[PDB]
């Protein structure tokens, strides 16, 4: 009974290869899955509005034959007029799915204590599993391989992007550099736990403030914004210098939207190493893998 | 030419029958009616922004073929840039049906005066005749025939709700209660209407003060977010022990657990409130259907 | 490779004609045509909310086999976080062509630059070419071939209906005529395009502050909303009377009912504001259609 996608350790590194199997194969054929076919319902709920993420998701249920419902901010929150399991017991019975943007992951747990469908995760304060999941098809594609990669993140290591790298990439066995400065390190239980993760599958977890050593025979480079003050961050710049410490076929990933001139340099994100474009379809492809597999699991 | 929904007595006992058999047929096949296939448009128009009415129409709607347009209250506000009229008369250009949750009666009666296709109040200040159809269905759904139970409300007896489950409920057949606290009474006409309509299907109304007296020997206990006066009206464990054995107990949404319902009463096993969430869905697919094949 | 329609002079005049013709074959068959059965994605965004502008692009989109994903006004503006030109890439990489309501033609240019997919100007500050197709569409169907006729506007002549109705009209073969006060002139740059234009269609165009000559022997009889200067400018009927017998009267809303326009007028035996309105719908698929096979 019911699979939910709170946190990108939440799949196994099998189930994970599956999932990002799926995405593969839709990319290359979009409509022929159509577990929601009728159409079935599945909410799509934004604590706080991210447009790229509404367009992945609704274009995406609308592609395996149901019908998105989106609700914006602009509507009461979610725990304010009645508790959070209440209103996942009513969408229950409306429809197949349960897709949100929210703040803590507290809030996704008291959801996803009670649904009788799966919940997803689109995006939190702590984590976007959506992302890496992308990230990842983009990387399998680009590298023809995933298993033993040597993956490095630049920037803010407490933000939900360097958390998900670390428990997404580690399932994935890729072994995961976060390089950030001073006191902008991984939340320490996320790091333990994708340091467990990684003794199953063969990959590692570093963390460091050396952003050359960081980049030297990687073979991905990963920035975000600075906070989705600024001094800390600028010798994690991804710049034409940086990329050059890296393997010679190494690929750049953004997952949006990027401060030309601040984190990453236009060089790099036009330049032939940056895979941000297939990244940003891939979410699209991710995601709807994702929801075909938590459907014929629940 | 034309049906129009906009409370619960523009539809007669004999066809509000025709509705909830409707309403049980599509619970079971969900798909197997198509009357908006192509797609067609419905409007979907809140001034008041309501989540739930936003899940059930929708959704009712792309299952009947057709494609719901949603407008939020974060856009320009019905009658202030151009007349009800004259909205109206475009949006019949576009669309099959106007689903709108609005304020007061009579900017529904203005759009409904000139559209050439069905009105439906999502929801309104003065009745929420959509939620009581999806009342009325799982009433139906537990207890078999609906004519002749007896049903109590509990709580603000001026809002929608009460006037709506006066009004559905006499229609049905069903003896109707609201139990208010003193300055809290509904709209008098409503009250008048419901009498005239109980007439002709064996029903009667009651109104009164006596929260015990009203859930006595009752078959189904209802109650809506409502405040000092309210609490001795609150639907609770003890409050439950005076009804029917076999009783009831419906809520519309949102709950405040601990105010005009308890934790005991809305999780125990008297309660419906989840399945009467879900017929929201069915209750309006099959009103869409019954007043497209009539308009 | 890759065609856009952000002005009305996007097109040519044969180009115009053909979107025109597929109009009327689509509102004859609305389901007819499926060029993004999958569904395909379209982006419909609105910088600035527009309902009407909503209705017909979205239910539009669903009748090709498409569908809309329609952001708003309550999301952060377009430009203010990314890059026009990276949103564009994005954007080209989900959905296949690109409804946008925005403010300066400088912001659709640069969105047009880079895209992959077609963009279209659903309304802007400077232009409104689909609502002109619409208008073109109207009448077409009630007085045949557009070629010769005079149509004329009235208010504001700097606004985006008067320089559409200028490009949009001459394109089509129509002796455009804005009737306009003081320092309400027409953008220049768009005049003079409109000039050349006329020539190449064998059209012509005029700009003038007597209502009275300007109103004397049209065909289609046009306006917007508005305020003092603009009230020897109404289209009463007594202005009315002044054109030809068969005349037409457009208004592309929403009407301020007394300013602009009368009651008398509008809901008269010349108005076509509901057609109009209607042909909304039909005008902006012919042009996606049309658009999509040739990029």
């Amino acid at each position: 009974v019911i699979r939910h996608f709170l946190r990108d350790d939440d799949l196994s590194p099998a189930e994970q290869a599956e999932v990002l199997e799926l995405a593969a194969e839709l990319k290359k054929d979009p409509v022929s899955r159509r577990p929601l076919q009728g159409p079935r319902g599945v909410a799509v709920i934004f604590d706080k509005n991210s447009t790229r993420t509404r367009f992945s998701f609704e274009l995406g249920i609308a592609q395996l034959g149901g019908h998105a419902v989106v609700v914006d901010s602009g509507s009461t929150q979610l725990g304010r007029d009645e508790t959070l399991q209440d209103t996942a017991k009513v969408l229950s019975r409306y429809v197949d799915a349960i897709v949100w943007r929210t703040f803590g992951q507290e809030r996704l747990d008291a959801m996803a204590s009670v649904a009788t469908v799966p919940v997803i995760n689109a995006l939190s304060d702590e984590f976007h599993p959506c992302q890496v999941l992308a990230d990842l098809q983009t990387i399998a594609e680009r590298k023809g391989a995933l298993r033993g990669l040597r993956l490095s993140y630049f920037g803010d290591g407490a933000n939900n992007m360097a958390h998900s790298l670390l428990l997404g990439g580690v399932t994935a066995g890729i072994h995961v550099t976060v390089a950030a400065p001073e006191g902008f390190l991984p939340d320490p239980s996320v790091r333990a736990a994708a340091e467990r993760r990684a003794q199953d599958t063969g990959a590692s977890v570093t963390v460091t403030a050396d952003a050359h050593a960081a980049a030297a025979g990687a073979d991905v480079l990963v920035t975000d914004t600075w906070t989705s003050r600024v001094k800390p961050f600028r010798p994690f710049q991804l710049n034409s210098r940086l990329l050059a410490l890296a393997d010679s076929d190494a690929i750049v990933l953004h997952c949006l939207p990027a401060h030309r001139g601040d984190e990453i340099t236009d060089a790099v994100m036009d330049g032939p190493a940056s895979a941000v474009w297939d990244e940003a379809e891939n979410r699209l492809h991710a995601q709807k893998a994702l929801l075909v597999w938590l459907l014929e699991r629940s």
